[PDB]
């Protein structure tokens, strides 16, 4: 999948959540053998959505300049931003665990369709975009879907330099967080 699905939904809503994943996947842009989420395109599609089973709640973003810090500290900042803004959808502890485990297990998850690695030859650094979609219960025919992307950049030159990171590993890390909250109704189908 283009986004890693993370959800606590009853069976009757799973089909609709799958449609939300399908919907989001149409905005993945592949160029130069690299796949990145197309936020402008997706936001416009939501703005111009003439349906009746999908509603736009809010969209939050944060760009944090490079700071020398431990992986764990960085994950906590990401979790704080999302938890502060979407407390009804995310549990602080669990969210932090999910992000931390992803970035400390990149070697195994590298080939996943929801992660994209890249290097900047000039600056000699590198980055990973992590795409995750959280869905939780809102009638019980509604649920929240939080379309999320986390781009972490670090002063690591090669892809292999990301293997075996631990919560204590310190690097000059920068982060870009994007999260769009949707209210979806059972029966929703990707346009």
């Amino acid at each position: 999948n283009v986004f890693q699905p993370v959800d606590q939904l009853p069976e009757d809503l799973i089909p609709s959540s799958i449609q939300v994943l399908k919907f989001s996947g149409k905005y993945l842009k592949l160029e130069q053998d690299k796949a990145y989420f197309d936020w402008p395109g997706f936001k416009t599609a939501i703005d111009n959505y003439t349906g009746e089973d999908l509603s736009f709640d809010k969209y939050d973003q944060s760009t944090i300049n490079q700071q020398s810090q431990e992986v764990g500290a960085m994950v906590d900042k990401i979790a704080k931003f999302l938890h502060d803004a979407f407390a009804a959808v995310v549990d602080l502890s669990k969210l932090a665990a999910i992000i931390l485990n992803t970035f400390t297990n990149l070697e195994e998850e590298s080939s996943s369709g929801f992660l994209q690695f890249n290097t900047n030859n000039v600056k000699k650094n590198s980055s990973w975009e992590y795409r995750v979609l959280f869905s939780v219960p809102f009638a019980p025919s509604y649920f929240y879907s939080l379309v999320t992307t986390i781009l972490i950049t670090a002063d690591i030159e090669e892809k292999t330099g990301w293997w075996g990171l631990t919560s204590s590993t310190k690097k000059n890390f920068a982060v870009q967080i994007d999260a769009l909250e949707l209210v979806v109704k059972k029966g929703f189908k990707a346009p």
